[PDB]
C-alpha cells in the first residue's frame, strides 16, 4: 500500500515526539499524568497524577509550574486570537497544599501570564493592564491603567509585533532573580483598521464586522515605550512607580520599533531599536542606579548593527548572550564576507572578535558556559540544509567540536537541541532525514545517556508502505551553489517521466530545500500519485550568506521568482521529468511567487494553486513589507511596488490553469489580495478557479478546512497532471 491522502488528512502514521520542560539542572517534566524524570538515573516520580483535577469542570489545556515548584497554573478556556496571542481563565493550584486557590483569583479573559525566573511571582495582563502577585492567594497589584482594547498595549503585543517582531504576545519580562519587571507598552491610536466579515454560526442573521489595527505597508506604524517596575518594593497604598528607558536619540529622529529585549544581568537590561528603515538597529546596555532609583544607559555602551547591502538580522537583529558578569556577550552578525557568524563582544569596546569563521552560518548559540559556548550551525559537509551541535572552547576559538555530526550520520543530519538550567546536560532532537530521534546527553563528557524516542513504532508501520524518498543536493546558477531537494515517487525509475509538482515559499531568508523529514502533502502526491515534489532555494534563500540572501533586497517578486522558473527548467534537463506536466504551489509568500510565476507567461507551468498569497505588498503589513521593499512612496521604492504586483501579470493567466484559494477570516494575508487578483483576472476574461473558506484565517487550520483544501487540492493537481 501507499501514503494515501486520507493517510495524511487523518494522521494514519503518527511521529511521536519527546516534549520535555527543564524544571532544575538535572530535572525535566513529560506527560504520559505528569512524571518528573531525572538526567542521571532516568527514575520518574509522578508529580501530578492524570486526574488530580477530575473534578474541576473544565478542560486543562496547559499547565504551568512556578520555578520553585510550590505552585503549578492551570490554563483553561483557551479563545486563540493570533498566531500566538490568545485569551484562557486561569486557576492556581497549591502543590504542598493540594488544592485550588479561591480567594483574589486570576479574572477571566486573561492575555498572559508568567511566572518570575525564581520562586513564585505572577504577573499577568488583563484588559492590555499588567497586574502582579507576590502570592498566589494575596491580591494582585495594578501596575498600568492606561491599557485599552485595540488602542494601548501593556506587557502585551499589538497585531504586527505578535507577527513579525517578537513572535509571541507577551511583552513581559522578569530580571533573572524576578525583581524587577520589564515591559513594553505599544500606541496603535492612529494605526489604520483591517475590517472584514466574519459570518459566524448559521445562527448568527446578521454579519460580524472585525475591526483589527494592522499597518499596512508605510501606513501609521504603531509607537512603543518601554518600562521597567521595581517589584520588591510595590505598595498596595500608593500607584505602582513605572522608570522609562527611552529609546536612543539615533531612533527617537523617526519611526521605529523595539526588536530585542534581553537581560545582562539583575541589574543590567540590554534593549535592540531598530528604524522603520530596517538597516539600521542599535542596542542600549542599560544599568539599574541606587539613590536616583532610575535607568541610565550611556552612549558609550551603543552598539550598532547595519547593513549597506540589506536589512539588519535574519528577521530581526540576533539576540545577545551574556556572560555571568554581563561585561561582555556573545550574538550572531553577518561578517565582512556576508555570512552570519558569532561575534564576542565586549560591553565598554566598539568592536567584536568573530569567534567562527567560514562559507556556512551560525543559526543560534544555544547555551552559554562558564567554560564553553554552544550553538547550532550548517557547517557540516557544507548543506546549509543541515544542523548540527557544535562546542567551542572559549579559551582557545580553534577548538571546536561537534556534538552530533557522528552520532548517526545516515538518519541524524537536522538537530535542534534543549539544555538544562545551568547547560549541564541537554536534550539533542533529530529532525531529519531518518525517523526522528529524540536522545539525551550529558554535557561533561558529552557521552550518550539514553534514547529518549526513536519512533520505532513508526517504523515498523512504515515498513509496510510504499515510501517516497527524497534527494537533497544542488545545481549551479552563475558560478553558485543553489540547493533543492526532491520527494521521489516509490520504485523511482529514471527513464520513466513524472509529472513535477514545485512545492514554493522562496521568500527572504527560506529554506525549502533540507534535511528534514516530513509527512505531509508531499509524501502522499509522491506515494500514492507518483508526483515529484520538489522544492528550490535560490536568490532571497537564508542560511548562505547575504550574498545570497540580500541578492532580493528592495526587489521582492524578481529574483526569487525568476529562480523557481530556472529550477523548473533546470529539473526539465534532468530527464526524468515531464515537461508537458509541471505545475507550481505554494502558501502565503509561496502562493505569492505561485502567482507571479504563473503570471510571468514563461510556458514552463501548465498550472498552479496559490493560497492565500500576498497579491501586492501595500496590503501586507509594515514591518515585513518595509524590511525588503522600504516604503511605497515616489522617494523611496514606490517604482517596485507598482511593478511587483500580481494583478499588473493578469493577462498572462491565459496560458496555465490556476486555483487561487483564501480564507475570509485571513487576519494575516487579508482576503483583500485574492479579490483583487480574481477582480484583475476577470477583467481580462481569465477562466481560472476559486475556493474561499469561510471564517477560515491564514492558516486554514480547523480540522474539516484543513481536510478539505488539501482534498481540492488534490482533484485539481490530478485532473491537470491527468490522473484518475
Ligand atoms: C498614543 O498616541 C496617541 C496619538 O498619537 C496620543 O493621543 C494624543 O494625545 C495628546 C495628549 O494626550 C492629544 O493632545 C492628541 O490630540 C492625541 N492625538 C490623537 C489623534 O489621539 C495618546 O495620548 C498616546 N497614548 C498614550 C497616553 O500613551
Ligand atoms: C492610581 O492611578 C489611577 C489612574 O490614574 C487612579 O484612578 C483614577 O483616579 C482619578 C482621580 O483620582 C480619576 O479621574 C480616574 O477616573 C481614575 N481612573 C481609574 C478608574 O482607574 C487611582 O486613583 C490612582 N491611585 C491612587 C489613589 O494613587
Ligand atoms: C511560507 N511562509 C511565509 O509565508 C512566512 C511569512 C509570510 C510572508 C509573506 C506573507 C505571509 C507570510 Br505568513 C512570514 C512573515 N509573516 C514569516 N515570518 N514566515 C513565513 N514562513 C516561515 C513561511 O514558511
Ligand atoms: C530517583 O531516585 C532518587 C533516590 O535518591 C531520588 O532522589 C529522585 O527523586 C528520584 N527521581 C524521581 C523524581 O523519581
Ligand atoms: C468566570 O465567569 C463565569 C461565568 O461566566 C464564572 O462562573 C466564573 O466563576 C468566573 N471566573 C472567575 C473566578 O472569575
Ligand atoms: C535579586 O537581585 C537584586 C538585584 O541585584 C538583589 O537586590 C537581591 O539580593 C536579589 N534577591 C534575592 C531574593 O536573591
Ligand atoms: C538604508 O537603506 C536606504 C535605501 O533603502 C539607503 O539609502 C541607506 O543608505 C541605508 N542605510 C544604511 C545605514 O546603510
Amino acid at each position: 500500500k501507499t501514503y494515501t491522502l486520507t493517510d495524511y488528512l487523518k494522521n494514519t502514521y503518527r511521529l511521536k515526539l519527546y516534549s520535555l520542560r527543564w524544571i532544575s539542572d538535572h530535572e525535566y517534566l513529560y506527560k504520559q499524568n505528569i512524571l518528573v524524570f531525572n538526567a542521571e538515573y532516568g527514575n520518574s516520580s509522578v508529580f501530578l497524577e492524570n486526574s488530580t483535577f477530575d473534578e474541576f469542570g473544565h478542560s486543562i489545556n496547559d499547565y504551568s509550574i512556578s520555578p520553585d515548584g510550590q505552585f503549578i497554573l492551570l490554563e483553561y478556556n483557551y479563545v486563540k486570537q493570533w498566531r500566538h496571542s490568545y485569551t484562557a481563565s486561569y486557576d492556581i493550584y497549591d502543590l504542598n497544599k493540594r488544592q485550588l486557590i479561591t480567594e483574589e483569583r486570576i479574572p477571566n479573559n486573561t492575555q498572559w501570564v508568567t511566572w518570575s525566573p525564581v520562586g513564585h511571582k505572577l504577573a499577568y495582563v488583563w484588559n492590555n493592564d499588567i497586574y502582579v502577585k507576590i502570592e498566589p492567594n494575596l491580591p494582585s497589584y495594578r501596575i498600568t491603567w492606561t491599557g485599552k482594547e485595540d488602542i494601548i498595549y501593556n506587557g502585551i503585543t499589538d497585531w504586527v509585533y505578535e507577527e513579525e517582531v517578537f513572535s509571541a504576545y507577551s511583552a513581559l519580562w522578569w530580571s533573572p532573580n524576578g525583581t524587577f519587571l520589564a515591559y513594553a507598552q505599544f500606541n496603535d491610536t492612529e494605526v489604520p483598521l483591517i475590517e472584514y466579515s466574519f459570518y459566524s454560526d448559521e445562527s448568527l442573521q446578521y454579519p460580524k464586522t472585525v475591526r483589527v489595527p494592522y499597518p499596512k505597508a508605510g501606513a501609521v506604524n504603531p509607537t512603543v515605550k518601554f518600562f521597567v517596575v521595581n517589584t520588591d518594593s510595590l505598595s498596595s497604598v500608593t500607584n505602582a512607580t513605572s522608570i522609562q528607558i527611552t529609546a536612543p536619540a539615533s531612533m527617537l529622529i523617526g519611526d521605529h520599533y523595539l526588536c530585542d529585549v534581553t537581560w545582562a544581568t539583575q541589574e543590567r537590561i540590554s534593549l535592540q531599536w531598530l528604524r522603520r528603515i530596517q538597516n539600521y538597529s542599535v542596542m542600549d546596555i542599560c544599568d539599574y542606579d541606587e539613590s536616583s532609583g532610575r535607568w541610565n544607559c550611556l552612549v558609550a555602551r551603543q552598539h550598532i548593527e547595519m547593513s549597506t547591502t540589506g536589512w539588519v538580522g535574519r528577521f530581526r537583529p540576533s539576540e545577545p548572550h551574556f556572560t555571568l558578569d554581563g561585561n561582555s556577550f556573545y550574538k550572531i552578525i553577518s561578517n565582512e564576507e556576508g555570512y552570519r557568524h558569532i561575534c564576542y563582544f565586549q560591553i565598554d569596546k566598539k568592536d567584536c572578535t568573530f569567534i567562527t569563521k567560514g562559507t556556512w552560518e551560525v543559526i543560534g548559540i544555544e547555551a552559554l558556559t562558564s567554560d564553553y559556548l554552544y550553538y547550532i550551525s550548517n557547517e557540516y559537509k557544507g548543506m546549509p540544509g543541515g544542523r548540527n551541535l557544535y562546542k567551542i572552547q572559549l579559551s582557545d576559538y580553534t577548538k571546536v567540536t561537534c556534538l552530533s555530526c557522528e552520532l548517526n550520520p545516515e538518519r541524524c543530519q537536522y538537530y535542534s537541541v534543549s539544555f538544562s538550567k545551568e547547560a549541564k546536560y541537554y536534550q539533542l532532537r533529530c529532525s531529519g532525514p531518518g525517523l526522528p530521534l529524540y536522545t539525551l546527553h550529558s554535557s561533561v563528557n558529552d557521552k550518550g545517556l539514553r534514547v529518549l524516542e526513536d519512533n520505532s513504532a513508526l517504523d515498523k508501520m512504515l515498513q509496510n508502505v510504499q515510501m517516497p524518498s527524497k534527494k537533497l543536493d544542488f545545481i549551479i546558477l552563475n558560478e553558485t551553489k543553489f540547493w533543492y531537494q526532491m520527494i521521489l515517487p516509490p520504485h523511482f525509475d529514471k527513464s520513466k517521466k513524472y509529472p513535477l509538482l514545485l512545492d514554493v515559499y522562496a521568500g527572504p531568508c527560506s529554506q525549502k530545500a533540507d534535511t528534514v523529514f516530513r509527512l505531509n502533502w508531499a509524501t502522499y502526491l509522491a506515494s500514492t500519485e507518483n508526483i515529484i515534489v520538489a522544492s528550490f532555494d535560490g536568490r532571497g534563500s537564508g542560511y548562505q550568506g547575504d550574498k545570497i540572501m540580500h541578492a532580493i533586497n528592495r526587489r521582492l517578486g524578481t529574483f526569487e521568482v525568476e529562480d523557481q522558473i530556472e529550477a523548473a527548467r533546470q529539473f526539465s534537463k534532468m530527464g526524468f521529468v515531464d515537461n508537458k506536466r509541471i505545475a507550481i504551489w505554494g502558501w502565503s509568500y509561496g502562493g505569492y511567487v505561485t502567482s507571479m510565476v504563473l503570471g510571468s507567461g514563461s510556458g514552463v507551468f501548465k498550472c498552479g494553486i496559490a493560497v492565500a498569497p500576498v497579491s501586492r505588498w501595500e496590503y501586507y503589513d509594515s514591518v515585513y513589507t518595509e524590511r525588503y521593499m522600504g516604503l511605497p512612496t515616489p522617494e523611496d521604492n514606490l517604482d517596485h511596488y507598482r511593478n511587483s504586483t500580481v494583478m499588473s501579470r493578469a493577462e498572462n493567466f491565459k496560458q496555465v490553469e490556476y486555483l487561487l484559494i483564501h480564507g475570509t477570516a485571513d487576519d494575516n494575508v487579508h482576503f483583500q489580495q485574492s479579490a483583487q487578483i480574481s477582480k484583475a483576472l476577470v477583467d481580462v476574461g481569465v477562466d481560472f478557479q476559486a475556493m474561499w473558506y469561510t471564517d477560515e484565517d491564514h492558516g486554514i487550520a480547523s480540522s474539516t478546512a484543513h481536510q478539505h483544501i488539501y482534498t481540492h487540492m488534490s482533484h485539481f493537481i490530478k485532473q491537470c497532471f491527468s490522473l484518475p
